[PDB]
């Protein structure tokens, strides 16, 4: 058996701004809200700017566990519109959003 032994990787300080390029149909339909829902439950910051011309950009901002679980959210679950090429960015943060809302 073992006998060293070490752990890591546990919520602390700061987080990274998560762009998010949403294109396609999801204009109209709770693509944003359900963005939201995970988004707020895990603790994420940023803002949903549904400009209403197909091309809707997310400036979500995520830890790393809390990122992952926001992340594998989306993809894995998409939106109930025809989403034509989610082009996400990973980049960091500037500064952190007041909390996270939806256009």
């Amino acid at each position: 058996g073992s006998m060293k032994k070490w752990s890591d990787t546990e919520v602390f300080e700061m987080l990274k701004r998560m762009y998010a390029r949403v294109y396609g149909l999801v204009q109209g339909v709770g693509f944003r809200k359900f963005v939201q829902i995970h988004a707020i439950r895990l603790g994420i910051k940023g803002y949903a700017k549904n400009l209403p011309d197909g091309s809707v950009e997310v400036v979500a901002e995520g830890y790393e566990e809390a990122l992952s679980k926001l992340l594998e959210r989306i993809k894995q679950g998409p939106p109930a519109a025809e989403v034509e090429k989610v082009d996400y960015s990973f980049s960091e943060y500037k500064g952190e959003f007041e909390d996270f809302e939806t256009y």
